[PDB]
């Protein structure tokens, strides 16, 4: 069923002005057990989120279509109060979204050290698509 390994997609994520710019690239992989992303931005290199065996298809779905899957343990960009030490057990939840006529998933993070000020971070649905379909 589950035919990859590795690979990389470019991660946008609304700036501080709402608008979203370039951050770097999301490595994901599969593991034994579920999954694991990780972020890099030419730098700072760590595990992004993962994930558990048991939603790796509602990420694989969520992840190309839209939908919601839980993280073992989510930590995120420095902005994010998570990247400190992380929280378990975190439902992320996507949609799709046109940014030049030219879809991407896109979906919210965490709390910023604000009061909401959650950040949203978008990838190509294409890329998505190839890798994960």
């Amino acid at each position: 069923k589950i035919e990859f390994s590795e690979f990389t997609v470019k991660i946008k994520n609304k700036n501080n002005s709402n608008n979203w710019a370039d951050l770097g690239d999301l490595v994901v992989r599969k593991e034994e057990d579920g999954i694991e992303t990780g972020l890099n931005v030419g730098g700072y290199t760590a595990t992004f989120f993962s994930l558990e065996e048991s939603e790796v298809n509602n990420f694989i779905k969520a992840m190309t279509e839209g939908g919601s899957f839980k993280t073992s343990l989510y930590y995120g960009y420095k902005d994010e109060q998570s990247n400190a030490n992380g929280i378990q057990n975190k439902e992320i939840i996507t949609k799709i979204e046109k940014i030049d006529d030219f879809e991407y998933i896109t979906f919210l993070g965490d709390k910023i050290k604000s009061g909401d000020k959650v950040v949203e971070y978008a990838i190509l649905l294409e890329d998505l698509k190839k890798n994960l379909k």
